[PDB]
């Protein structure tokens, strides 16, 4: 799969290559540590590119927005507060076959990131060891993909995206637990980014566009409009914001922030407000 790509704006687990049940855990307020994989929000990282620097910024995603940082000119690594330093930006570069990732200090691309047998990091000079390859797994497509889900808006605990009875229209509705208000994720690989299939007609979540801006189940077509970008609120991983493809400044939002059964969802820009934001559980 693609999915696992290093893509900016991801959120992923950061595993030694040579255990993939463990994970690059934030353990404290300034510790990292490898640990089991509890996929804890502590263990999930999201990356900003820096395009000037052609280096990414690497922050926890447990709501302390730290980032992992090289404690120069010691050879630790801890998290800390951004303040923009050299020795906070990584370079991230992967080998195509093996998929392994390098993660390799910016402000000294001599030093590496290292994996050591007791689990702990540090920054050290290169050799040829799997200690210091990494791989990136995507924490939403290791969630998600193909699992029927229900979409709860974060307006109110009992509304949940739903085809409307006898109509295409996508609409709030109170959980009756109908075929209505179930959706497949499915991640598509020509577009990088995921479909919602209803489950009660096998049509999928598709921005209509025109002055109303609803979304429809709709049959499958290749255009854009059906194709979703599902991530974390961007200091959130407990709710999500899904960006449309055709428009990624454009996202799945509750018309008028109303809560009533019936209430259109609809395709808008991007505010970030909590109309905007889904809670999305395996059925």
């Amino acid at each position: 799969t693609n999915a696992n790509d290093l893509r900016n704006n991801e959120v992923f687990f950061i595993s030694p290559s040579n255990n993939t049940n463990k994970v690059l855990d934030k353990i404290s307020q300034s510790e990292v540590k490898l640990w089991n994989k509890l996929s804890g929000a502590n263990q999930k990282w999201r990356l900003i590119y820096d395009t000037n620097k052609q280096a990414y910024k690497i922050k926890v995603m447990d709501n302390t927005s730290l980032i992992l940082t090289w404690n120069a000119p010691l050879s630790s690594v801890s998290v800390k507060t951004d303040t923009n330093g050299d020795n906070q930006y990584w370079y991230l570069l992967q080998n195509y076959i093996s998929r392994n990732v390098i993660i390799r200090n910016y402000m000294n691309p001599n030093l590496v990131l290292q994996y050591n047998i007791d689990d702990t990091l540090m920054v050290s000079t290169q050799t040829s060891s799997s200690n210091q390859f990494f791989k990136f797994s995507n924490c939403i497509y290791e969630a998600l993909n193909n699992r029927n889900c229900k979409l709860q808006t974060q307006l109110n605990s009992d509304r949940f995206l739903s085809k409307n009875l006898n109509s295409q229209i996508i609409v709030l509705w109170q959980w009756i637990d109908s075929s209505r208000q179930k959706w497949i994720i499915e991640y598509n690989e020509t577009k990088s980014a995921y479909t919602l299939k209803c489950q009660e007609n096998n049509r999928y979540l598709t921005w209509i566009q025109n002055s109303n801006n609803y979304v429809e189940t709709y049959q499958s077509t290749d255009s854009l409009i059906q194709y979703w970008n599902i991530n974390y609120l961007d200091n959130d991983a407990s709710k999500y914001i899904l960006y449309n493809l055709q428009d990624t400044n454009r996202v799945l939002d509750v018309y008028n922030s109303q809560i009533a059964n019936g209430t259109h969802v609809i395709v808008d820009s991007y505010h970030g407000n909590t109309n905007q934001q889904w809670i999305i559980n395996l059925i």
